[PDB]
């Protein structure tokens, strides 16, 4: 690939050097190899989570008094764990033959922690078998030792998916770069009160925002349109993982 | 380009190896071809299809006489087709020499069928001469060709544009990828109703929503915004095509 | 890369050729060579301009009577400049070795003008520094000179980020390609009215949506998530710039 060609900066004003960390190296490195080898589709949807957050909300005591906080993280660190077994291709990664697909039959799903230090995602491992609860607190684990420069190698591997959440910052959507090489990567952005026509008349109702983008070479488009719809749906009620 | 690295997913639980068909290996070979040589740039944009609805739903009867379904491709065929000829620019493609664009004089477009071995697309020639009924009948056999796997690539070649909808799955935008040697490709989500304030108040007004990629070394972005709003003008009212 | 296979389009058609300019040739190969070196994210956001709007508009007489026009523009540079300082990570440009950032202590900002001859970014100098009607009236010499070929190269030199607006045409979002070595560029579509949600009820507000394109290996998810969402805030209440 051609390179930039180098300008002398200080023409133009002062200008100050600083350092990047070997994070923040190994994490260029390895965006750019991604960014070269998945041909990249965003799949945007919004889903209604107006009663979850009623639910997550009255769940406040039962959390407190486990010594969690329960967010939306393992709400949605569920709901993707089923679909990620109702739709396997999801759940795969590209051989290196790149004449087949290796379907996991695990589910141990990343997340991503932005640190000091730079990018670190974390792993949850069979988030399938754990609970509400159980994720709730391991996720704050991850996070804290995340941020702590206290997470080992070994808790950063294997994922098959990864979930990665700026709702606490703000905006609209946006597009993640996929983390080859799984094949799938979530953006969930902050959640705003909304006009949804029911029919008759707008109703306001919490709207999340979903941005899922895949490999195309492995996802068409209208299994991540059904992916994302899917989850759309499970979010709105998440009974529906008990059937 | 650096490859991934092999990982040896089995370390992690049990996997299991399904093959890619050579329709998908085919697929996954010309997507990551456009994606390193066209730079992406998508616009979104949302019509207001209210009318356009009506009218499609008032004609069902004379659709259902002629024996074809009167769907919203049709509509967005013909409309892409008036417009491929006011703004030649997106009927075109870079000559190798990379010093020349090559306008086509003629409008045929493919659409995306997802078949179950993988990606398809069509071609219906001659677009601006089709009329709804024509093209709604033409439409509908080679989508059925597509999936019974009796579509001859004869019919897959000597396209100038894309449509890609996935409106009958959900979805609010995404991001096509442009099926080079083609300049764009049309995205279409799904339509919902919308508060659509008009000089007073909201009004509930049917948007489609539209996301057009394109080949930024041959449209600028100023050229691609004023494709989709006209667009968005032309299927807001569909007559304007008779002028 | 692979390339693209020569296709004989005459076999389909009539087609003609036309020539690309030198500026587009220039244009094409730039954006190809930022394409494949930056990994590309872009962060949506949208920023309630009622206020703001009523002030442009309210201050018709004050710019007529300088001679300038008062568009949106000047107030977009204002506000950028001022957060460009706030968070240096998006005023600095990654080195050559790949292990360091160069932190530009100016702030010169470009935007992007669409003329026929291809597009040109021409750059006003110490932004941060200049009055709303300074900037109108720069802003608006760059862009004739620069429709009338009368631009020289050192007005499109060192440049820190880009600002490119499409709002004056349509659309609702746009993903732009980050202008390399500069690590973002704000992309800026059509303000419309729309339905906020107060507390209690949904009030009209006239949003101004926000398409931030960054480079991933500099910029992390959450700082460009605050970039946008800090600019929503600046934009909301520009006398917070007076701080
Ligand atoms: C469990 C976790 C690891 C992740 O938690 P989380 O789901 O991000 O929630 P959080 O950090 O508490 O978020 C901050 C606030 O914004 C809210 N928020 C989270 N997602 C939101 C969304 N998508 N939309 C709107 N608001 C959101 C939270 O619920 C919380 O509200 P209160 O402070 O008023 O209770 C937590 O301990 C943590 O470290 N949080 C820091 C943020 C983070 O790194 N998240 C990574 C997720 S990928
Ligand atoms: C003519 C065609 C080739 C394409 O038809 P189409 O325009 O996609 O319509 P469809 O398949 O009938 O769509 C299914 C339903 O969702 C609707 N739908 C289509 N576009 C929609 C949109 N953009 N927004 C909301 N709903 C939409 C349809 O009108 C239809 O409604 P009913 O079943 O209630 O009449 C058809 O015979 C076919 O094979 N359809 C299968 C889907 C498909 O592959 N489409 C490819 C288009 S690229
Ligand atoms: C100062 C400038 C360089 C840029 O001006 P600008 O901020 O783009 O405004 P403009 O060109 O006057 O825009 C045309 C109209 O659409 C409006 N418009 C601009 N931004 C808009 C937005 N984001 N949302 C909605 N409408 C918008 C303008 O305010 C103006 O309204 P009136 O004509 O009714 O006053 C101007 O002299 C010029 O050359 N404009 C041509 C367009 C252009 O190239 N803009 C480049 C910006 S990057």
């Amino acid at each position: 690939i051609p390179p930039i060609p180098p300008v002398d900066f200080a023409k133009y004003g002062e200008i100050e050097e600083v350092p990047m960390t070997r994070l923040m190296q190994i994490g260029a490195t390895n965006l750019h190899r991604s960014w070269l080898n998945v041909p990249h589709v965003t799949q945007f949807e919004s889903a209604d989570i107006t009663e979850l957050e009623a639910f997550r909300v009255a769940q406040k005591a039962v959390a407190k008094k486990a010594g969690v906080k329960l967010t939306v993280l393992p709400l949605l660190l569920k709901a993707c764990a089923y679909l990620l077994k109702e739709l396997p291709d999801f759940n795969s990664s590209l051989a290196p033959s790149g004449q087949a697909l290796i379907r996991k039959k695990y589910v141990h799903i990343g997340f991503a922690v932005d640190t000091p230090d730079g990018l670190l995602v974390p792993v949850i491992r069979n988030v399938d078998q754990k609970s509400l609860l159980q994720l709730a607190a391991e996720a704050a684990e991850l996070a804290e030792k995340a941020r702590s420069k206290k997470l080992g190698a070994d808790a950063m591997q294997g994922a098959c998916f990864t979930i990665s959440s700026l709702g606490h910052i703000g905006g609209t959507a946006f597009t993640p770069i996929v983390n080859a090489p799984e094949v799938a990567i979530l953006g969930v952005s902050k959640a705003s009160m909304q006009p949804v026509w029911d029919g008759k008349a707008f109703q306001p109702r919490l709207m999340l925002p979903l941005s899922l983008s895949y490999d195309h070479r492995v996802i068409n488009g209208a299994a991540a349109a059904r992916f994302t719809k899917r989850l759309g749906d499970l979010l709105a009620d998440i009974r529906a993982i008990l059937l």
